[PDB]
DNA sequence: TATGTAGTCTGTTG
DNA sequence: CAACAGACTACATA
């Protein structure tokens, strides 16, 4: 089940801005990686930021 | 080194 | 065709 970047962010332990969360995904470091899906990215309910 | 704001620009949507 | 999500930025300050 997916979630809207925005949404996945507010359901983290730290929710970031927006922003950063993008860097995130342009630099990989989504576990497992979201998926563009026209304009916006869905995120699976688990995926975790991880350390690279 | 990491993040946040606030600006312009691009591709997708309805 | 206008509004949205994102790609990117300089700059600020953690």
């Amino acid at each position: 089940m997916y979630l809207t970047l925005q949404e996945w962010n507010a359901r983290q332990r730290r929710p970031r801005s927006l922003e950063t969360v993008r860097r995130w995904v342009r630099e990989s470091r989504i576990f497992p990686p979201p998926v563009k899906d026209g304009r916006e990215y869905l995120f699976h309910e688990s995926a975790v930021k991880v350390d690279l």
